[PDB]
This record gives C-alpha cells, sequence and structure tokens, in this order.
C-alpha cells in the first residue's frame, strides 16, 4: 500500500523490476488488450487512468505492453515513466488520419519524421530540434512489411494538439500540398523526447480516416481497419523481439 | 451499431439527447464514479478510451460528468464534443500542484485565471486572448465555499504540458515569485476553447502536491485529499443546479 | 523644491501620504475634473505631463483621480508609481470603440479579460499570462449595473498599440468573430502589470465607437456620450467605497 | 462645432489647412510653450489630451511643433494624424537615459538607429524592419553640431515599453555592451511608421539621467537639463528650415 | 552565349541534359576536384562563383559533384536549381566540428537528423518540420562503413548560421548535453529542401574540430582529416551507384 | 606551412599585417580581379573557398579587396575575420533585384537601411536592433553619386536566405507595396554584425533584375549592369580614400 507508492511510477504505476527494455505504447486501454493477443506469458502490471500495462512474450523475447491515452502531455507522462524503469526501444502503435488521396482505410503510415505541432515536445526544446525515427528499428520494419501484401508509406507525419480548430480545412490543404501523409497527436512528442533520452523510437500508424456509406461498407471498412491494427502490432512485435 | 456512428460524438460517444447542459469535467475516470456517489438517477451513458460519461441528478438537475484524461488535446476534444451535444455551463473538478508554500494537500484552488503554457489553445487563438473564469459561476463558488471550513484559494493557475523537463525546477521558482498558486495541466484550454464557443467556465482544483513522511501521515494525507475531491464536487454539482 | 524630487514619485508627481488605497485611472486629464464633480472634499495634487491627479471623497471613502494618457506605456508608468504609493484598488474608467453590432454609444462594456495585443505588458511578462479583472470589484460592478437602466456588457476586449495599421479592417472581422465586445489601448496592461503587482483591477468602458449623420444625431450622440462616461464614473466610486 | 469634428484629425485637431510639411514633436505639452519661446508669429493650433499644437515661424520657414505624450502609442497616432494633414519631414525633440558611462546630463544622443523594442511599430511591420533616421536630416543636424560646444553623440537608441519592469537592470547592461547609447519610449515608433508613411524623420534627445547629491548639484543638473533641450530644440529648428 | 543564359541554371550553370538523378554536394570548390580522382570519364561542366560542377563515372553509374560554397543560402540555390535539373537523391560530402569529446578528427558523422538552427530552411517553412535524412540511403551508407575500421557516428547533428557569436561557448556546452554529435552549416537545409523538393538526402561529415600542439600532430592531424574526406566521398559514390 | 595556421584568419587567411582598415566585400571571387583593375600596387593576399583576398592603393590609400560568397552566413564569417585583421570601414560592392518598377539595370541602390530577413545576424541579436548604414560612408557616397549622371536611389533594402520558396511572388508585391528598392542576400547581415563589432559599413548595389528579349537587348542590358559594377566599385573606392 505504502511502499508501492515509494516504489512505482506515479502514473504508469509500474517499476523498474516489471518494465522490458522493449516497449510498445498506444493510445487505446482496450487495444492492450488486443495486442497481448498476440503473446504468451501474459500478465497484467498495473491500470491507472489512462495507463493499462501488461508485459508477454513474443518469440522469445519479454515485452512491455503500455497505453498512453490521447495526446502529447500523456504520451510525454509514459515516456518518461517508462525510460525510468529501464525502457530503451519504444514503439507507438497507433492511428492516424491520412493527409493524401490513395491511403486507404487500414493502410500503415510508417513515421520517418514527424511535424512537431505539438507543445508537448517545445516544452523541451525548440521546435527546430528533429523528430525522427530511429534507423535500426525502420531497417526492421521496412524488411518485415515489404515482405507481405497490405500497402504501407514511408515518410512524414504531422503531430498537433487539435484537429477540431476552425482553420482545419486550411491546415490540411496546406500540409497536403507539403507531401505530408497523415496526422497523428503523439508521434512527434515520442520522437523528440524519447530521442533526448537516449531512446530508440519508431511510430507504426494504421490509417483510420481517409483524406477524403452504406452499412456493408462500413462493416469492411472496420474489418480493414482491425486488420490493419493487427498488421501494425505484428510489425511492431517482430521488430523488437529481433533487437 | 451503425446509427450509433451515425449519432454519437465520436470520442465521448454521447449526443445531444443525453448531454445535460451542465457538465463536470474531471481528468480520471474512477473520479466519475465518484461523484455521481452524490447524486440521484445516475445512469451511464458512454465508456470509451479515456471519456467515461455518466448523467446524475443534483438537487433536481440534470448534470452530466465526463472524464477526459490528462492534458489540453484530450480536454480539448470533450469540450468541443459536449458544446456539439448542447452543454452550455462547464465546471473542471480537478487536481493541482501548489505553486505557493502554505497551501496544503486538499486545500483547494480555484482558478479565476490561467496561464496558456499548454499548445492546446494556442492551436485555436494567439496566446495573448485570456483564460479566465466566468463571473456567474464564481459568484456561486465563492458563496457556497465562504460559508464552510476547508482552505480555499481565488486566483491564478499554471496550464502546461510537462513536468518533467529538465527546468521544472527554475519553472516553479519563477512562477511562485509572479504569485502563481498551483499548476495543472488543462485549465487553461477548457478556459479558452470553452469561451470561445460560447460555454461558461470554472475550475475548481484539489491540491494534490506539496510546493515542499511515515505510513500515517500518508493515510492522514489521502484522507484530506480525498475530502478536498468531495469538496470540490459537491461545489462545482451546487453551483449547476442554480444556474 | 528639492526635496519633492526627493519624495515624490517622477511622473505622478504625489507621494504615499496623498495617495489612497482606492484609484481611478482614466485616459483624459479633463475627464479628472469631470470625475471630481460627483465628489466631496476634492483637492488638486498634481500636474505634470499627461498626469493630472486629485483626491476627492464619495460617501465617506478617500479617492484619488489620476489621468494616464493614452496607450499602455504611460498607463503602466501610473500604475508602478501609484502602487509604490500604496493603492491596494485600481478602476479604469475609460472610452472603447464597440467590436459588436448591436453596443450603442454611451453604453457600457465591463471587462472581464482583455487580449492582450499591446507591447506593454508584454516587457513584463509572456502573453501567456491571463490579463483579468478581480472578482471583488465586478462583483460591485454588477450588483450596480443590473439596478439601472443602461445597457452594458460583460466580456472581452482587445487593448493594442495602434488602429491606423492598415490591417485595421481585417483585425476588426478577425475580433467580432471571436466574439470581443470592444477594443482600447490600455485595459489588458491595467490588468497584467497591476496584478503581478498585487493589485485589485477592473476596468468598466463607455462606447465611443459604432462597429458600424445630421447635426442633431451628432449632439444626441455626445450627451449618450457624457451620460456614459459618467454612469462610468459613478459606478467605479459606488464600487471602490464598498470596499 | 459639428464641422470642425467633420473637418480636423480626431486626436492632434487640426487640419492640412494648419500643419506644415516640417513637423517637431515632443512628448511633454509644456516643452511646445518653450519651443515656440525661439520662434516669431506664433499661434496655438489645438489643445487636446496630451497633444498641444502650434505653429510658429522660424527664419522664414512655418514649422509646427506638436507634444504626444509617452509612448510609442500616443506617438503613432500623432504621426499618423500629421501626415494626414501634409507633414513631410518630423523631427523628435526628445529625452532619453544614458545607457554608457560618460554621457553627462544636457549632452545630446543623435539616434542614427533605434532597437525597435515597443510593441507599436511591430503593429504595423516585422521588426525585421529597420528603425533609422533620414540622411538628409542627419547631415543637416550633424553640420549644426559639429560647429558648437556642447558633446553631442551619434549611435543607436533602443526605444521600449516599460522600464520599470523587474529584468531592468539585465537590459541595460546587455545593452550597454551593446554598444547603445541611451534608452527612451518612442524613437523606434517615429522612424518605423514615419518611413512607412514616406516621412523623412530624425531624433534628437536631450539625456536627462546618468548611466550611473546636494541641491547645489541639483540646480547645476536641471541648467544642463534646461540647456540641453534648448540645443536640441535650436538643431531642428535650423535643420528644418534649410529644407 | 545568349542562348546558354537561355538554357542553363543561373548559378550552376548546368542543364537537364548535363546533371545526373545522382549528387554528391559539398562546400569547397577544390574538394570536388578531389572527388573525381575517384572516378571515370570525368568533364568539367561548370564554373561560376562557388559552383564548381563535373561529371563523372563510378563503377558505371555516372555521378554529378557540385560545391555549394558555406551556408545555407548558397546550398539552397544549388539543391533548387539541381532538381531543376532533375536530380533525385542529394549526399552531402561536408566537414563537421565535433560536439562531443570522444569523437576524433577524421573521423566520420552520418546525420540522421538536423536541428534547424539556419533560416534557409524557415524561409520555406515552419522550423517544426523535421530535418532528416532518407533512409535508403543511410541503409547503404551503414552497410558500407560497418564494413571498415574508421570510427563513425550516426546522429543528431546542429546546422547553423554562425559560429562567431558572443554566446558560441553557451551554445556548445547546451548542445553537447542534448547528446547533438557534432554542427555544421548545411546539412538541415539539404534536409528541409531536398525533402520539399522530393529528394533523398543524406549527409556524410567528416570531422575537423574536437570538441576540445606540434608540427608533428599537425601534420598527423591534417593526413587524418584527408583520410576522413576520402572515406567519405567513396562512401557516398559506393552509395549512389546502389541505386 | 604550421607557422601560418597560427597567424592567418582560418577562412580569410589573412593577417593584421595585411588587411587595410578599408575594405571592400563582394559576393563574386572574379569581381576582385575586376575591381583592383582600377588600383595601382596590386597584390594577391590569399585564394580560399569563396574568398579571395588581394590589396591595392587608391589614390595613395591601401585598401583590402575581399569576396565573400553569396549570403548571409559566408559573409559573416568574413566580416568577423577581417574585423580580427583590424577592418575599421567596411563597404558592401554588389548586386540586387529591383524591388520597384522603374529602376533599371545598372542603376545603383544605397542602402541606408536593410531589412533583417536572414537568419545570420538573428544569432547575434534580437531581430529588433536596427541594420543601417554609416553617416560617414553615406554622406561621401552621396556626395560622389550627386556630381555623375546614372542614376541611384537611396532607402531599404531587404536581405533574406532564400528567392526560391512558393510564397516568393507574395513576397515580392508585399515588400514592393510597403517601398523596398530592392533585394540581396547579404546587406542586413554587414550592417548589424558589422555595427556590433564596432565597423563603419555600407552598402552599393548594382541592379541585375527588372522588378518586371532579343540578342541585342541582352547585350545592351550586360553593358549596363557592367557600367553599374565599375560605378559602385569606383564609388567605393573614392569614399574609402577619403578617411
Amino acid at each position: 500500500l505504502y511502499f508501492q507508492s515509494m516504489s512505482k511510477q506515479p502514473h504508469i504505476c509500474v517499476d523498474e523490476n516489471q518494465v522490458s527494455p522493449y516497449v510498445i505504447v498506444c493510445g487505446e486501454p482496450d487495444r492492450v488488450n488486443r495486442i497481448v493477443e498476440l503473446m504468451d506469458n501474459v500478465e497484467l502490471l498495473a491500470e491507472n487512468r489512462e495507463y493499462r500495462v501488461f508485459n508477454g512474450v513474443y518469440k522469445g523475447t519479454t515485452i512491455t505492453i503500455c497505453s498512453t491515452g490521447i495526446g502529447a502531455p500523456s504520451m510525454i507522462i509514459a515516456v518518461e515513466e517508462l525510460k525510468l524503469c529501464g525502457a530503451t526501444h519504444v514503439i507507438r502503435v497507433g492511428s492516424a488520419g491520412a493527409m493524401q488521396d490513395h491511403i486507404q482505410l487500414g493502410e500503415l503510415i510508417v513515421a520517418e519524421g514527424a511535424v512537431r505541432d505539438e507543445g508537448g515536445s517545445k516544452a523541451y526544446i525548440s521546435s527546430a530540434y528533429p523528430a525522427y525515427a530511429s534507423f535500426a528499428l525502420l531497417k526492421e520494419i521496412s524488411h518485415f512489411l515489404e515482405n507481405q501484401s497490405v500497402k504501407y508509406y514511408f515518410g512524414v507525419v504531422r503531430s498537433h494538439d487539435s484537429f477540431y480548430t476552425d482553420e482545419e480545412d486550411q491546415l490540411c490543404q496546406y500540409w497536403n500540398k507539403k507531401g505530408i501523409l497523415g496526422a497523428d497527436m503523439e508521434t512527434s512528442a515520442l520522437f523528440t523526447v524519447g530521442r533526448l533520452r537516449g531512446l530508440q523510437v519508431a511510430s507504426i500508424l494504421n490509417n483510420v480516416v481517409l483524406y477524403q456509406e452504406g452499412v456493408n461498407q462500413y462493416v469492411n471498412d472496420n474489418k480493414a481497419m482491425m486488420n490493419g491494427e493487427r498488421l501494425a502490432a505484428i510489425t511492431a512485435l517482430e521488430t523488437l523481439c529481433k533487437q
């Protein structure tokens, strides 16, 4: 009771004996339950606010799975606390909204780089500092993905703090013209804070919004999106067990 | 199944038939369950990611209680979607870390104004725009609080995107000297986006960190903090039922 | 002669024996003469540059009236020097240009908050810090105003350093859409610097420009505006004598 | 009465039939009375708020003298309105505080350039735009000054919106190290807005603060300062009558 | 004579018939002559200002070598004009100053990412946009380098516009603590403008300054540095001929 | 060999025994050869990268001529190193693109002031600091130019880091409306860094682009431009020998 407040990180609610060097983070608590379905020797470590923490084993390697909620600030709390617990490699398995015409639902966007349009990373360091993915992880992500059939795209994503501003339309058109693939709310924060803490980082994003329908298509779309999520998770697991 | 995706807001997962004009938001999903204990005719509306949504009745008035997770971006999603569902008055019942010496655990900070050191509100509008609380709500909050015994403080809070930066110490000292009462991660975003959407807004914050111990004191502190949380919730309910 | 330069503040030209804790500031030197007409036991304290300083008594309470000229920088000099002389409560009685269609000439705008689009306050502190009015003063201003007939509006004003830029039209339309009530040049500076110096602050503004005529209407308009000015002054006096 | 509001600029309260192409502006209304003592055929044109407006003749040339109060915003109003009335050449005759050790009271600083640390000019244009004095006026100012005995300095001044911030000491040391001669509140605004309106501009500043005493020295200092003011005025008059 | 001004890019002075899709850029004109020593079928294309342009063949592949002078602005001219001439892959072979203790002279820094502390890239796009190297090129650079003996480092470099500011020491210490490997003046500009133009980009930098000596050591150091330069060039040639 | 690295500045490759107090800088190395044609007792001092350094004598005065390449960063290196070698007066003889309709090719623009839209000067000091030309040099430039026939214009130039951005058209129209005469890439950097180092500075620019043709006109235009360049050089030489 008391010794736990002493031993555990105050948000993710785990300690250095529990956290693997290899971590997958996602926004959605329920996705953690879906990811661990792919793993053996699964155990619940912690449940606190938006942070749901499990361990499991994938091809002989223990990997921690941690939800972080929506947005850079809640991501950053998890990154900092995971690092304190001995994390060394962290892969975001997340969602994005497409910023280009021909990216379909359930296709994958692999963020090589991210536009830092969120305030979280800016609290740490000048926006001029690059948010980019680790080569060692990109190498293994690319090697896995080229050997299967679902389309995927390597490039730049934009991370931001709101898609509900009145200038959303103008932002979308501007960033589409700059060649951005998709947008999320968390990737640039992981890349900036993660790298500053000496972490290897990457982000694999399931596309869940077309850049721009009946019940049937709706069901088809949901299945495509679940398939993309499963592919993203598997890619991250295959990558992390090879480190 | 399909008609719900059509009818419901995509994150808070409720609609205009469900949401009251009077809303309490908090960060912690489990706090929603604790708040509804104070109300009659309670019903669960939605559970999705960090968003836990309930209705209840307090002295004859239906009030919606909604969790929003940690951070401006997840707060802003809830504010926008609640507004779309017909919200008119929104009170944050939250936590803060004290920025002055003599504010004890479980004492209350009522944010009249907030420093916009989070990126969420800045996506909407120049930082020069003021984040401040509505007079009509402050009037009722003050009237309720002056008539009881737990100490409380009206003034400025700072809202930010991370307390884990290496400059945290320097920030704390600078803001203490400027007379800031406490810090959270959400208040300025509610005040800025809320006001721009025509909402009446206020924020009542339980102090959960001293500016600067045995098992006994630890238990005493936890009880003080639970008491503050209950006081903050009651103050918000008493305020909203009087509108 | 010499001992005065020693004793008196270098711009407002008064000292701590002369200044009341309760102060009204306005831009126009001649308005000070008009305000003191409402008071008993009136005396001229100082006249220097744009700073005209008088004391008077209103319902038993000594109140200092001080002109400050146009603009944040000259306002800030007065605020700093008044504070040095023992001011604790300061109310701006000023003019504004309406930023919404149905605010008439001589109607009042009570600034709850102000957009800090002037450089004066920015010399002191990040623009993220809120410029807002003190609750204790707003309470008394509201109580007085609701009990009379001239229309008045509580909300946000914009304070700026020039209405003569070539982008004035675009500014007006943008700020009208954001719901700003009116604009002046001084309010945000009083609220920011004032609050940082521990002052209670508020601002009551006579509307002197329509958002958008014969000699008769011109005379009618001037009388409406003089009436608004008298109402603003009386509201400030009634508020300050009740502290 | 009515036709005047129609004909006159709304602050300086004069029109194009009254204003000379050649204008001296100063901050202090009473200095206008002191300047016109040096001129023939003197007439009062207008008195409104901090704006005191006179015409006079110096060696055959009509020159308008206009006070503007303290600060960029009130300066800018005067500059804009004077321009509307047909001003083409404008010289500030003002005061400064020395930013270097060996500049004495009543010695002159001629601003070739100004640091734009005031918000007024920034409302018009990016701070990157240069605030500098017109060569044609500097030529005549230099020619006059080299032929007399009071020391004077050509260089950079800093214009700002407050000397009362808590960082004043640090600003002073930083700007002294950069070689700035003195500081005022108005010069950069005149140079920026003036030049953008196609005006020839210059600024001659009497030093009234040492960078860093008995009644006798105090009297001596006041006389030195009055002498500097008279020299600055004469230099501006001699310059303007030669255009 | 005339038809050339018509056909050739105005600075690099070549056209689309001359430029290969595969390009090496360096700052120093004389380094181009040193690089082509490693190639067959060498020809001078153009010499204009700091731009020295040659073609050559390396293992069957035509590669253009182009000098760009010092600094982002001259780099950007070359990048834009090369792109206009059909460039698709561009590798900087350059120099850097080490920002960490144990990087020796003539060891290599491979920039995965760059801090955009130069104004050139900022003319194009918000500093939040990432400057990072292309995965396809990093893969081949890494594969080549791991198979030889000279030490090399993958990571972040800082690109800036001056190492002669008075704050240079403070910059060095700050950026060393953030884990930056070295600094140059050009890399972030190539990565930002290059990527926005759809180019594959990378940067291989010879270390020519220790973070912190006799004639003998001086000679040894020069030879180490020439060796590093040759290694960087060969790595770029080996990478480009494999595309 | 070794003692030179010890004695010489590391880029311009000369020392304090070689550099005159009076310096002309230009961007183009080959222009240095063209300038020295106008001088007696000419000697090559150094050739390194874009820096070509010569001395010569003009009417009895030794003057150093130094090329600096394109862009603020390479200019700034030269300015810093020249200053270290005892430079006191520096005149840029350069090229500009006209920003107004009736400035012809080979006519001269004399920069009184410069817009600091380049990052080099911003590394040293806030953009608010003015970039302007020295009066003593402008006086002599004006005196020389008024006594000949080629048209010339005194005013503001804009210095920037790229004319190849997609917003170039919008920049041109905006700056034309603000009254800017022409644009280059170097002038504001010389004026800012130069003045901060205590240098007298000026910039004389040959117009080489119309704001907005046969072989004949092309030849005529080239000759006009060569004539302007010769006039600019002569004006700088005549100015410097008179110091």
